[PDB]
């Protein structure tokens, strides 16, 4: 049965993790996959999260099955933390929200439940793309299409090309927004061409679904929800996916929600049961320590100040390396203004590198960068600027 | 887009537990869903569960996402459950292990793999069914159909029938064997059998999927894996979707495996390739916790003696249950012979209630079981007997 399987690629962001394992120069430098790492270099567990994780070890009972959806207020603080606390969607009780194995799980559950329940064929998103964004739409049946974004000259959205693009999408196509520190270029809509946005897609016809999985990287919690909530208010249907993996540095625990919102508590709740079905065809229940964790400290008033602390911390280290990377490539003699780069929301740099630029720096310097010439921001520290600058400067 | 969304009816034994809920009576009695109780009705965590997610607390110092296939001890340890240690399937590097979300996870991940990347079209399940199946298979576009398995009026596997009614299946149809304890009938192959059924499935060409949720719960690790080695030993291919939510009391973690085999090994690390972009299109990498613990357990000599122990009791625990049922209905003055049931194995018993005496038994008792008739010995005490016997004598 399985003699003539085609070969396949790896997943081309995942996959670098392998080449850079089996890479045994001492001084490989991981600037790939989107990880927050410390001034240390490494990734560590936020303390909030361990001392949840404690909680849960002296007062955990049992680990019976949670319901498909997850824990109960789990959705209630993700809700709370997408639309705001007093928001008319909660009071009204027009959103539903499943826990999911990440924000990529709540992907695959969302194009199912569209695939199986709606008239929808087509996906919208941005180019430049997120990869696994195509994956998991195709693998649903859902025709994946690209808007115009960013321009590469100016460094900046590119917001005639983006609406005049989306002028090909058709009533009832979905529409996928990067909710804030778009992936790849670090580049996101102002508040006013939010509201742009969400007036065009409500007059177009658009079903908006919100990949959100930096919240807090960009600005600030409340900040970065603000887009999102402009299409809330506008909006009688849309989906989010939201991640917990990078504001909760909880990657491997997969913690992620997807949400439902209809016009109606009637509607959202006969929706969200055809949701759950999709699930259930899939992995049936979600994990329950991430999700828990998650749920401790956002629930706990002592918790929840020191994690959002650790989360401003983060998002300002990754402010001091952004500058610092940039001073740093003009020391080591940059052939280019990279100034750019500062205006960039999140954990990268959409540097402008080309593929065999990134390809040059594997090769000869063991620097690992995203074949679209995205460099992890995150992943650089005092101790590692100095070599991957001067890389970065020998392939320019 | 969601205005007319059709209504669907809830998992059938997962939402079980909803009812059970919002059940307000004292007396209310949970036979439903498979979960393991010990002797004072509550589902405990393991105490070698509890020590290893000590150890990780102590001990973790990142959350940094698995490989797509996830933890590799993980793998290991479960290819020598699985195969048994010195296998030549493993001396000979014919099978990859993915660690998934379940073995629910498990089954769509194989579902997802066989759909895309072979000829696959069908896959027969045995009737009686579990619920499932069905929904897993049919989401990625693949045809169920039953194959005869339990002669009702001996309380046996009827093998000529079961024999027969595969006579319809083609070559490069798929055929799900449980590995032990069959849900729902709790009915296995002997020994005898398996090897005559893993001869008959090379002769006519099926492609074996094992779904192996109970092991350690009939007879024991080793014992029950035999009919899944008998069919290793004579197959060039299958599958096998196994799962540590029973034998680790993990339900809510969700720690399961696919395991693939191939011919050899270039064979098999061609198709695994497949098998995780069926992944990155799903969930991209599973949770650790879980996963983690059962790792940890497995490949520590004090955890695992501790653990091993645990499920012998569990098991133990259930075959007193099982016979103080039996007597109970006798001596609550049952119009049946319920002897059939000591044979059975696992945590339920089927049997032999109608549709109509199980939904009397929750509206009228509050003794929740599956529509099927199937109820969860796993889940009486020396406490709750009288009431549930009493209960199912009054609906007979
Ligand atoms: O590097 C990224 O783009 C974010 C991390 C990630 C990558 C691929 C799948 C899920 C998450
Ligand atoms: O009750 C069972 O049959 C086993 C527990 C279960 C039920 C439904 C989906 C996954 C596991």
């Amino acid at each position: 049965m399985f003699e003539n399987i085609t070969a396949t690629t790896a997943d081309p962001i995942l996959g670098l993790a392998d080449l850079f394992r089996a890479d045994e120069r001492p001084g490989k430098i991981d600037l790939g996959i989107g990880v927050y790492k410390d001034e240390t270099g490494k990734t560590p567990v936020l303390t909030s999260v361990k001392k949840a994780e404690q909680y849960l070890l002296e007062n955990e009972t049992t680990k019976n099955y949670l319901g498909i959806d997850g824990i109960p207020e789990f959705g209630r603080c993700t809700q709370e933390l997408l639309f705001g606390k007093g928001s008319a969607l909660i009071n009204d009780k027009r959103a539903r929200t499943a826990q999911t194995p990440g924000g990529s799980g709540a992907l695959r559950v969302a194009a199912d439940f569209l695939a199986k329940n709606t008239s929808v064929k087509r996906v919208w998103v941005s180019n430049p793309s997120w990869p696994n964004h195509k994956s998991v739409f195709n693998s649903a049946g859902l025709e994946v299409r690209e808007y115009a974004y960013y321009d590469a000259e100016n460094h900046t959205l590119d917001f005639d090309a983006l609406i005049n693009s989306l002028n090909e999408a058709q009533a009832g196509d979905v529409v996928l927004f990067h909710g804030c520190c778009h992936n790849p270029t670090g580049i996101d809509p102002t508040l006013e061409q939010w509201q742009t946005l969400a007036q065009l897609s409500v007059e177009k016809g658009w079903l908006p679904l919100f990949d959100f999985a930096y919240q807090g990287f960009a600005r600030g919690l409340e900040e970065d929800a603000e887009g999102l909530r402009a299409f809330a208010a506008m909006h009688k249907e849309l989906i989010v996916a939201s991640s917990y993996s990078k504001n909760f540095a909880l990657y491997n625990e997969r913690v992620g929600a997807c949400t439902l919102v209809a016009a109606d508590s009637e509607t959202v709740d006969r929706a969200f049961g055809q949701m759950k079905a999709a699930i259930r065809a899939n992995y049936s229940s979600p994990p329950a320590h991430g999700a828990s964790v998650v749920a401790t400290i956002l629930s706990n008033d002592a918790l929840r100040a020191i994690w959002e602390q650790e989360l401003t911390d983060m998002r300002q280290r990754i402010q001091r390396m952004r500058q610092l990377f940039v001073n740093t490539l003009q020391e080591k003699g940059a052939n280019r203004d990279f100034s750019f780069i500062i205006k960039q929301n999140g954990m990268f740099s959409f540097s402008g590198l080309t593929k065999e630029q990134v390809l040059r720096l594997r090769e000869e310097f063991g620097v690992y960068a995203v074949a679209s010439g995205r460099v992890n921001v995150a992943g650089m520290t005092p101790d590692n600027m100095a070599p991957l600058c001067e890389a970065i400067v020998a392939v320019l």
